[PDB]
């Protein structure tokens, strides 16, 4: 029940070990989810899921640095279904972002930002509700 758009704040930056915490439930007639992990204005960690493609569903990764997107990432394989709960997980380790939704390994993506500790916020948007959005060590 918290309000979408959501901005979680990450004190003092990401730090490998941090493990993001996300439940909600896919809105029907769902467009897109996106989780943004900001530095400032740039956007290190974009995951946006985007349930028609084209008439596909597909996830897109990147990053925007100064206003402008980079190379996407895409990954083909869809965990999330229109109408449902779901849980996305976020391990942040040395190398990359690590996500797992409904407790299976979805995709990686490699640091571009590497000021790790600058990486001060999340915002959660799109076609969700909302039902926890919390952080912890591992």
């Amino acid at each position: 029940p918290l309000i979408v758009p959501y901005n979680l704040p990450l004190p003092g930056g990401v730090v490998p070990r941090m493990l993001i915490t996300i439940l909600g439930t896919v809105k029907p007639n769902a467009n897109r989810i996106a989780l943004d992990f900001q530095r400032g204005n740039d956007v290190a960690f974009h995951f946006n899921p985007r349930f028609n493609e084209n008439n596909r569903r597909v996830i897109v990764c990147n990053t925007k640095l100064d206003n402008n997107w980079g190379r996407e990432e895409r990954q083909s394989v869809f965990p999330f279904e229109s109408g449902k709960p779901f849980k996305i997980q976020v391990l942040v380790e040395p190398d990359h972002f690590k996500v797992a939704v409904n407790d299976a390994h979805l995709l990686q993506y490699n640091h571009r930002v590497k000021k790790l500790n600058e990486i001060s916020k999340l915002g959660i948007s799109g076609d969700i509700d909302l039902t926890s959005a919390s952080y912890t060590m591992i």
